[PDB]
DNA sequence: TGGCCCCACGCGGTGC
DNA sequence: GCACCGCGTGGGGCCA
DNA sequence: TGGCCCCACGCGGTGC
DNA sequence: GCACCGCGTGGGGCCA
């Protein structure tokens, strides 16, 4: 299809979003950009055509949809691991001790 | 190859159990399946996870387990549901979303 | 306590 | 410059 | 702050 | 009736 986002991109707006709702919000945002000019055009419209509203364009929602329900959840895991298990991990392995300050105390008061 | 390496449910689930959170239990994990690397000779100094700054590599074969485990803990979100019963309400709710709530009008 | 552990964070290095 | 990556660091809570 | 944003929720309409 | 569906609404968090 063309209106493809990149992959990097994508990534980048699970990082941001702040929840699998908030997700796709943006997607919506990002795939509908005349909707959401200072016309506010996306007043309109909602998902489904309900309430004698028009209907987003069901090729991009159903893009939304496969972001949300395939690469979101392996972007969330992705983003755990990279941003928490490692840097505990590398942490963990250069640990010192005992504290660099913890260590000069002693060696003024063991002098002292 | 990890024969030894290999933890079983319940020594798992103890892991679990002392650690702090999802890092603290990756964390926990590499003392239990790096034991020689921290013996009071401590040779983990000279390692990272991807041999940056001069240090050895820790084994990726170990390394990618620890994933395993953090995953198999933690695992994905099922979104069987949530597309109908969350992005559906939020992407209606930002098209609607007025630009001035209407108590501050 | 005071020692061990966890994690947050300013930092310099890297690399384009 | 700036996005990204591990370091050294110390506040701080738990524990024995 | 105050503007932007997010999301929860009572509500009437719809449709079986 | 009743389960469901988008609406209009306002409490509240983030930020510069």
């Amino acid at each position: 299809s063309p209106y493809l986002l990149s992959d990097k991109e994508v990534r980048e707006i699970v990082q941001q979003s702040l929840s699998v709702g908030n997700f796709a919000a943006r997607l919506l945002v990002r795939l509908f950009p005349e909707l959401f000019t200072t016309e506010n055009l996306r007043l309109q419209y909602n998902h489904s055509g309900a309430c004698n509203k028009k209907q987003l364009d069901p090729t991009r929602l159903r893009l939304i949809r496969h972001y949300v329900e395939a690469v979101y959840p392996v972007e969330k895991m992705e983003e755990v691991w990279h941003y928490e298990c490692i840097p505990s991990i590398d942490e963990r392995c250069r640990r010192p001790n005992r504290k660099k300050c913890d260590i000069l105390k002693k060696a003024k008061k063991v002098e002292k």
